[PDB]
């Protein structure tokens, strides 16, 4: 997260860290046994880390649970990043409390202008590299589809939306991918891609979760 603020420990209780010996992507807990992330974060041997603030220090509220199965969307295209979404089943159910909690799925798509919360452990610089150990947060609005398509000609599908600031300076970045975009208490987006981080006229692009609710529910019900 570039241009954000320190969330505060366990103030984003649905945020997860995907760990393969190190943090490599975020995700969101949608019920006691299932996480949603980005398909481009797929790899074998994932351990899901819940209840994290500092990812390098054991602070007392963590739950570390291995994945038993990963399901990448059937129509994911790694070249265009269309359908950049993936489900992960935990080997055992997480214990839900105030600091580890699920985020609701949307019943409606959010409109441009809605303010959302984006969070992650990704790079905090637009030029250079500095990775934080504690969770960072950014408040940002959904941009109009016209502005998004103007920023990224020929690249935006109906399964994506832009959020952030055309002036730049505030954005998601590498290492935030897979993490949540939450608006009015519902999961509306997944951190997917962009051209650099926090550059003028290049906002972040996010998977549009409301298009996938039926697939998520049907997949969870039968796996
Ligand atoms: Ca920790």
């Amino acid at each position: 997260i570039v241009g954000g603020y320190t969330c505060g420990a366990n103030t984003v209780p649905y945020q997860v860290s995907l760990n393969s010996g190190y943090h490599f992507c975020g995700g969101s807990l949608i019920n006691s046994q299932w996480v949603v992330s980005a398909a481009h974060c797929y790899k074998s041997g994932i351990q899901v880390r819940l209840g994290e603030d500092n990812i390098n220090v054991v602070e007392g509220n963590e739950q570390f649970i291995s994945a038993s199965k990963s399901i990448v969307h059937p129509s994911y295209n790694s070249n265009t990043l269309n359908n950049d979404i993936m489900l992960i089943k935990l080997k055992s159910a997480a214990s839900l409390n105030s600091r580890v909690a699920s985020i609701s799925l949307p019943t409606s798509c959010a409109s441009a202008g809605t303010q959302c919360l984006i969070s992650g452990w990704g790079n905090t610089k637009s030029s250079g590299t500095s990775y934080p150990d504690v969770l960072k947060c950014l408040k940002a609005p959904i941009l109009s589809d016209s502005s998004c398509k103007s920023a990224y000609p020929g690249q935006i599908t109906s399964n994506m939306f832009c959020a952030g600031y055309l002036e730049g300076g505030k954005d998601s970045c590498q290492g935030d991918s897979g993490g949540p975009v939450v608006c009015s208490g519902k999961l509306q987006g997944i951190v997917s891609w962009g051209s650099g981080c926090a550059q003028k006229n290049k906002p972040g692009v996010y998977t549009k979760v409301c298009n996938y609710v039926s697939w998520i529910k049907q997949t969870i019900a039968s796996n």
